[PDB]
């Protein structure tokens, strides 16, 4: 609609081809566009999507030098459509000590956070990747704390607790999930907004990709747990505007030695 | 039915009479003969039900000696009616000095385990009780493990990760949610599950009780995070028969760091 909210997010949900950054940027490019058109002043891109989600191809395949390109375009895209972007590539290292990052870009195109990411999925990422080390970022953007955290970073209550401790209220998450795997957007997404009190943006991959077939189901949730818009299985935009003290009552000294 | 699974459980779900012993472990006497009539081999009972969830009250009122007196009977309920007893009373100690706690007997009547509510609600109960320091116990029971952690607790995913960390299988809640908070058994309670991979029991009054109007609701949710037995908001006996590694891959040793 007509802006009603001082925040309106996009999320672009769709299909990569594996190796192929030429064509799976010119998909970003396409949606920060239709994103900017529709007044959206942020847009969220998925798990690895400049090269596929082919973990263990990007490790034999794809060089820094080829990740430093993409991340340059991607850089380019957020300045010249005038739109805030986090996209998600493997880190800038060599295809041995590299991990999977997410990146946050402004409207001007300067990198405000990175992130990487810490809980890897299988042993195909495990081996494709290196786990990252330091909690999530999080900053002011748009009016809000906003964080970052990539795909199964959110099935485990303790990191987004971490960016909510340090303040975050959107917590953004590039993802790629397949397998009819429900439960994540069903059941854990709810409850990590609801248990911190924040809003949580989940933008995953469709269809048919790298052997897989992904999910779809793009969703961002509320602090009562409730979608504030989603998606089905297909490629889409979803554009959507933001309008107990668990966080001081937890017992964070004592949970410390119990996990 | 006939046993098929050679665990089956029942939760009590009812209303207490403020300050009234005599009647509400009465209710508990009639729940554990009627469960153990059935087959069940557990009965979950509420929190504080014994002398009704009226924190300021329990204070006030209720001596020591009238704990013990409480205790000691409920001891001889799980005895006499041949079933192991989850119950929820006040600590043992004065009552400036004393928790809310949960405690477990066997069918034979010896007290398996103790546990003091970490996660006080509130400032009625952070005024009438100190808070526990210790993580939830987990024993085996059964033939599985079994952790307890009362209301509250539950909606941290630390207490439910600290029990599961050790083992538990089976986590047995006593409540007093009121205030239509759809959100614990609905939201929080099947992500609880589905995180660790464990079930969860909860046990929750119903009805007018000391002021508020407690929701019912009692759930036993399994590792899907699907329930396999509810009740609504009236008084009932539910009867359940029992049946991603996140677990191992959560990186606890960074986790701790950043709570």
């Amino acid at each position: 609609g007509l802006v009603p909210s001082h925040m309106r997010i996009a999320l672009m949900q769709h299909t990569a081809r594996p190796l192929d950054p030429q064509h799976n940027l010119d998909l970003i490019d396409d949606a920060a566009a239709r994103a900017s058109e529709q007044g959206a002043q942020l847009l969220l891109t998925p798990e690895l999507f400049g090269f596929g989600y082919v973990p263990s191809q990007i490790c034999a395949q794809v060089s820094a030098e080829q990740v430093d390109a993409a991340r340059s375009r991607l850089r380019g895209i957020a300045r010249d459509r005038g739109i805030a972007l986090v996209w998600s590539l493997p880190g800038p290292e060599g295809p041995e000590q590299r991990g999977i990052t997410a990146e946050l870009a402004d409207e001007h195109g300067e990198v405000l956070a990175s992130y990487q990411k810490v809980q890897l999925y299988g042993p195909e990422e495990k081996a494709a990747f290196v786990p990252g080390e330091q909690p999530p970022p999080v900053l002011s953007w748009g009016g809000r704390q906003l964080s970052l955290l990539v795909s199964y970073d959110v099935e485990f209550p303790e990191m987004v607790r971490a960016a909510a401790a340090r303040g975050a209220q959107l917590v953004l998450v590039p993802t790629a999930l397949a397998g009819d795997e429900t439960s994540v957007p069903g059941i854990l997404l709810p409850a990590r907004a609801v248990e911190n009190g924040i809003t949580l943006a989940y933008a995953n991959h469709c269809g048919p990709e790298g052997g897989l077939v992904f999910d779809g189901g793009s969703v961002v949730v509320g602090p009562a747990g409730q979608p504030l818009g989603e998606l089905g299985v297909e490629p889409g935009l979803l554009v959507v505007d933001l309008p107990a003290d668990y966080l001081q009552d937890r017992r964070a000294e004592l949970h410390r030695n119990w996990l």
